[PDB]
């Protein structure tokens, strides 16, 4: 019964900032590694960030490192993604993983869409 789903997108400019969440249930949140990965229309799936469990280590793909902060409350049962100085190759369908990597997806994702 894991359930994740994602929200917190929407229509932003470049350079411009949101923050995606992810409510999960039906596992253990704070025992489980978490992650994000995107996929743009026709463009393949791409690995965004990772964290453990507890939140001491985090983990961010060359394309948006230091640009986006994954975290999480483990109290809340959610994950975020702070996306910060957006471009427009950051427009994608946004979904949350409770794995490391990114290949453990049950929401329907959030629509980032950065505007022109």
């Amino acid at each position: 019964q894991v359930q994740l789903q994602e929200s917190g997108g929407g229509l932003v400019q470049p350079g411009g900032s949101l923050r995606l969440s992810c409510a999960a249930s039906g596992f253990t949140f704070s025992n489980s590694a978490m992650s994000w990965v995107r996929q743009a229309p026709g463009k393949g799936l791409e690995w965004v960030s990772s964290i453990s469990g507890s939140g001491g280590n985090t983990y961010s793909a060359d394309s948006v490192k230091g640009r986006f902060t994954i975290s999480r409350d483990n109290a809340k049962n959610s994950l975020y993604l702070q996306m910060n100085s957006l471009r427009a190759e950051d427009t994608a369908v946004y979904y949350c993983a409770r794995d490391w990597y990114g290949m453990d997806v049950w929401g329907q994702g959030t629509t980032v869409t950065v505007s022109s």
